[PDB]
C-alpha cells in the first residue's frame, strides 16, 4: 500500500496542511466549502470517507456536532488522530533526492483546534463499512472513487448511509488505473455498445434516483507537492447529490 509509506505521508500532510502552490487554494478546504454551501439539512453527523490525514474532517467539524473520518491507511489515521489530540505534528518532505526538510502541521494556525474534539478517526474499508456505523447528514468522499477496487460495492452502501435530505459529495479526477481498480469493475471511462460511458454516467447509474444530482457539476483544482520542483496539478470533478 503506497498510502502506508513515508513518501506519501509527507506529500499528503503538505497537501492537507501546508502552504498553497501555484496560487491554488487548499483542496480539502475548498471541497468542504462547497459541501457546506449546499447542505440544507441538520448538522449532527458527517462522514469523511478516504479522509487521509484529516483536513476535510477538521473543516467539517467547524459545523457538524460529530465527524467520523475513515481511511484504510493506519499511518494516515495515526497522523490525523495525533493532530486531533495534540493539535500539531511534524513531518518530512522531499527537497531533492535524499535531501529532505522538516515541517509542522498546526490546527491552531488554521483555526481548526477548537472543534478538533468533534472528530473521530478510524481505520476502515470504504468498500465494506461496519454495519454499526449508523447514518449521516452529510458524506464526503474526496479523490476516492478512482482509488477503490470495487467502486460499485462502495456506492451500494451510500443510500442507506445518508438521511433523506442529506448531502453526498464525491470528487475525483477520474484517474482510472488497473493497479487501483480492475478493468472489469470500472463504472465508466469506456465505450459500451459503441457509446461513451463517462465516470459521471456511472455515478448516476449507481446513485439515482435514491440521490438527485445537484446540477451542474463543478471543477475543483488541486496541487500535490512531490519535490521542491515536481508537482501534480489536476482538475477534479465535484458532484453533489441530495438524498431523496
Ligand atoms: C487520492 S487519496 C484522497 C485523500 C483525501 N480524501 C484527499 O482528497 O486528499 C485516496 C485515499 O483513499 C484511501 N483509501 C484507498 N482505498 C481505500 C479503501 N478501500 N477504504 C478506505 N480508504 C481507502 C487512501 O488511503 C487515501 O487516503
Amino acid at each position: 500500500n503506497p498510502y502506508e509509506t513515508d513518501e506519501l505521508l509527507g506529500q499528503y500532510l503538505d497537501f492537507h496542511y501546508g502552504p498553497g502552490h501555484f496560487d491554488v487554494p487548499n483542496y480539502p478546504k475548498a471541497c468542504i466549502e462547497q459541501a457546506l454551501a449546499h447542505h440544507t439539512g441538520t448538522t449532527g453527523r458527517a462522514l469523511d470517507l478516504g479522509c487521509a490525514v484529516g483536513r476535510s474532517s477538521f473543516e467539517l467539524a467547524r459545523r457538524f456536532d460529530e465527524v467520523i473520518g475513515i481511511d484504510l491507511s493506519r499511518r494516515f489515521i495515526d497522523s490525523a488522530t495525533r493532530l486531533a489530540e495534540q493539535g500539531q505534528l511534524q513531518y518530512q518532505v522531499t527537497l531533492e533526492g535524499e535531501l529532505i526538510e522538516r515541517r509542522t502541521a498546526d490546527l491552531a494556525a488554521l483555526e481548526l483546534s477548537n472543534t478538533a474534539g468533534r472528530t473521530r478517526f478510524q481505520v476502515g474499508d470504504a468498500c465494506a463499512l461496519d454495519d454499526t456505523l449508523g447514518r449521516f447528514d452529510l458524506i464526503f468522499a474526496g479523490n476516492l472513487i478512482d482509488r477503490l477496487p470495487d467502486p460499485a460495492a462502495f456506492l451500494a452502501q451510500l443510500p442507506a448511509l445518508v438521511r433523506p435530505g442529506g448531502l453526498l459529495m464525491i470528487t475525483s479526477p477520474y484517474t482510472l488505473l488497473p493497479e487501483f481498480t480492475p478493468r472489469e469493475r470500472w463504472i465508466g471511462g469506456f465505450e459500451r455498445n459503441g457509446q461513451p460511458v463517462r465516470m459521471l454516467d456511472g455515478l448516476r447509474h449507481h446513485l439515482e434516483p435514491d440521490f438527485v444530482l445537484l446540477e451542474p457539476t463543478r471543477d475543483i483544482p488541486f496541487v500535490i507537492r512531490e519535490t521542491t520542483r515536481k508537482y501534480q496539478h489536476t482538475v477534479a470533478e465535484a458532484s453533489l447529490w441530495r438524498r431523496a
